[PDB]
């Protein structure tokens, strides 16, 4: 029998048995407590909702785009089986995200461990596999027509790309197409975009203007340059064009917001000051760190965003320092913006020099005299990154099986503040940053 | 100042910078971390949010219906000060609940400590009383033109009612200020306006109610010599449309079979986890999830986050408890046995709610059992749940659970189980 799911956003939800095992385990109901967009809850008070609703209905929307191509098409081969690894894949992509979502893998983890290249996807495949063996999942698998050794590379390969020319061994070249539906890397624009589009919007309190319903009901599988990839009806050119102006809409308002920035970097700075102190106990009794729990998945289970609370509400001394960091986004004493940037014809910033872009800008000596010296403790620099116009194939009516004033552009935008709060620090740090941007050949900073 | 915030619900909102000053409080951000439905969430998934957020929107609401009537009635002399006072009282009168809501108050506490006579709205008072303290917001009440003596009263008073007329934070004349936050009479408030649109807005239910025309035709006419708040006759539509989000938020959300399974098992859960979690108060004294409600520095730091430490913890004393909220994890919950109600009789109070298991297990079938079930096996539930003013242009159900999860115990459960209904005169269940 199929559970059945109300969505806010879907409506009914039919569950498949093998989707409600998966489900109805620690590693996957850890997505109940990580907030969807992290600090952002503390702008929006609507956006309290966390990845486990999220992952729920990209494993619906994946199943659903891949019965509707098999329904119209069934000269492509999608099996149930198909259907099933793609449900599993869209269910269990965002498996790996840590406290607060993108704050950790986008931040924390840079700042905490510059050597090591770590995302939240790599983590999905390591949790899924976690989630698999400490729940007896491959006998339940095996049971529904999965092959698990085929499925469980094919499940991961959809995730996170090609694990090691055709690079991917879960599905021959002529079922290409299934890897576009949960996480597109050629266009960007897959059923993880559509699901945290609608869910962003319903909770925000901002408008969603494009129908996904309207591109899963006339998707098909068409021939575009010696491939098959999956191509959207001619008609449903308006709806593209209005996701391109919601995904902008949210970015801008949203996920951009200059508050909801600082938030997270003071949950990040709080977790950084805390990270020699919190234990989190994994494998065999082994007490990792938050910046180490990436590396045992069952130390990893119980890192979500307790972590704020368990600094929040504690008493030892030796958390302090990063428990009063935190009562000040209580209290509402953040961190203060100094100004913005951007490195138009330079080379984007890395993730791993990410911690020393502090030091760089306390050590920019402004030509004019200062009496306040600031260090780079002081300092934070917040780098939002964004991350395909030409790259969706249409279909007219007349050839299905063949192909035929947009939106603003943007790239990576930095973003500097100031952990003093009074006004000849205030004025110092901008003599840093407009200095620091000078000699570092980025955009001068608009007064 | 003045800071704009987008809500789903009600959009764009303006917070008075005395409101943002007690927002921005370490009492008041404690509703950021309580479920609105406890163990709901469990069950609808969109039902993620917290107290926090539907604060802020009765907070609102409140504050429009009280300035809505003295712009079109000028004759109730509503001053600046009472909509501020008002605007507060619906902003603070949920800081009182514990972990999971009314989960809490209406069963964990009851259970724990039986003698203890407890509320929320009991302990939003207190809340409220610790947050001014701990934060000088009586200067900045000051600042803003109110009386903090009897306006504090004024808030505590529409908030759990009266510690002839019984109201000392407001005369008679300005009775019908304390119809908006909290109502004796109908049960309709801005605090009901909130969280029915909120509620069915992250539950996928759908929403008739339309509280922002309500709030137009709303007025302050006369009923046997008391002022009150009146709709109008012609709105009566939007009565009945609410009536029915009211009637279906209930017996589709509040009322679930699972999710009222999965509160009694976060209960059982605290109570097996009461002896051991400590949660520092006044003067580094430690307190039990049980007791925390006894000083405002320890159930400052009382949210659901007790269920995550109990989950994460490795205590050997602990696993007991965390053991439970595995099972919670693994879908392995206890066991619907029946439904039955009261007579009309005498109601179950909150005191009896411990003896309760025990008497179902004193049971004595008239048919042979072969397996014999104790007290602790059984969970007991109780669930406890044309009279507007108009004007024209001028009660229980208890149901019982099983722990064990065999087919065979299960049989002899709902034997227990309707013999007790029996032997108690209750209502036979549907079998
Ligand atoms: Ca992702
Ligand atoms: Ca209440
Ligand atoms: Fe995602
Ligand atoms: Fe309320």
């Amino acid at each position: 029998t199929m559970k059945v799911i109300n969505d806010p956003i879907h409506g009914h939800i039919e569950l498949h048995p093998l989707l409600v095992r998966i489900i109805d385990t620690p590693q996957f109901q850890r997505l109940r407590y990580i907030k969807q967009l992290g600090g952002g809850y503390y702008v929006f008070p609507g956006a309290s909702h966390n990845r486990f609703e999220h992952s729920l209905g990209v494993g619906y929307l994946a199943g659903c785009l891949v019965h509707a191509l098999g329904e119209k098409q069934p000269e492509l081969q999608i099996s149930e089986r198909d259907v099933l690894c793609v449900q599993i894949a869209g269910l269990c992509h965002d498996l790996g995200h840590g406290p607060f979502s993108h704050m950790f893998d986008g931040r924390f983890i840079p700042l905490a461990r510059p050597e090591v290249k770590w995302t939240h996807e790599q983590g999905s495949v390591m949790m899924f596999e976690h989630l698999i063996n400490s729940n007896g999942i491959k006998p339940v698998m095996e049971q529904y027509g999965l092959i698990p050794e085929e499925d469980i590379c094919f499940i991961k390969e959809q995730i996170v790309g090609p694990l090691e020319l055709w690079p991917y061994k879960g599905r021959p070249e002529n079922k290409s197409f299934l890897y576009e539906i949960v996480s597109n890397k050629r266009n960007g624009i897959d059923v993880d975009k559509w699901d945290y589009f609608a869910r962003d919007c319903h909770h925000l309190g901002i408008q969603n203007n494009f129908d996904y319903k309207r591109f899963i009901k006339f998707a098909r599988v068409c021939e575009v340059d010696n491939e098959l990839r999956i191509c959207a009806r001619d008609k449903e050119v308006g709806n593209l064009y209005d996701m391109f102006h919601t995904r902008n809409s949210l970015h801008r308002r949203a996920y951009q917001h200059k508050v909801g920035n600082i938030i997270d970097t003071m949950i990040t700075d709080a977790f950084l000051k805390a990270d020699d102190y919190i234990e989190i106990t994994g494998a065999g009794g082994k007490k990792y760190r938050i910046s180490t729990a990436i590396d045992d998945m069952e130390a990893y289970t119980k890192l979500t965003d307790n972590i704020f609370l368990e600094i929040l509400y504690s008493t030892d001394p030796k958390l302090k320092d990063a428990r009063e960091i935190l009562k000040q986004i209580e209290y509402r004493n953040l961190f203060k913006y100094v100004g913005e940037t951007q490195p138009t014809g330079q080379i984007k910033i890395k993730r791993e020099d990410y911690e020393s872009l502090p030091k760089e800008v306390a050590s920019a000596k402004p030509k004019v005299l200062l009496d306040v010296k600031l260090k780079a403790e002081d300092f934070i620099v917040d780098v939002i990154n964004m991350d395909p116009i030409d790259h969706v194939s249409f279909y007219c009516k007349t050839a299905p099986n063949r192909a035929i004033l947009p939106e603003k552009f943007a790239e990576q935008l930095i973003r500097v503040y100031c952990k003093k709060v009074d006004r000849k620090s205030l004025y110092a740090a901008r003599q840093y940053f407009v200095q620091w941007c000078a000699d570092r050949n980025f955009t001068k900073p608009q007064d």
